[PDB]
């Protein structure tokens, strides 16, 4: 149907416009510490301690097969690299800090592109 393909017309631009809110966040990462999964092979642990795991990459990989439906989506998948970073690392730490500086410079991104996909639908 033609209402199928405006829909999918939608989705597409709605993942252009996370793909760029994407590329504007992990610039606020210029270490990469949020890069990539965490190693298993290196914390072996790493589950027992984080239930749902994220990271840039993973985020991507979703992103380009169309997987986030709606903005809100995209923010749960953000956070959860922030909370998850902020558990298992202690505050007096690089990684902890990093996640502070990552959610206080991502919230100015995130702010403008919740008004710019409720504006252009
Ligand atoms: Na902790």
């Amino acid at each position: 149907s033609m209402e199928q393909v405006a829909m999918e017309l939608r989705l597409t631009e709605l993942t252009r416009l996370l793909r760029s809110v994407l590329d504007q966040l992990q610039d606020k990462d210029p270490a990469r510490i949020f890069a990539q999964p965490v190693s298993l092979k290196e914390v072996p642990d790493y589950l027992d301690h984080i239930k749902h795991p994220m990271d840039f990459a993973t985020m991507r990989k979703r992103l380009e097969a169309q997987g986030y439906k709606n903005l809100h989506e995209f923010e749960e998948d953000f956070d959860l690299i922030i909370d998850n970073c902020m558990k298992y690392n202690a505050r007096d730490t690089v990684f902890y800090r990093a996640a502070v500086r990552l959610r206080d410079q991502g919230g100015v991104v995130l702010r403008q592109a919740r008004r710019e996909v409720d504006s252009i639908g």
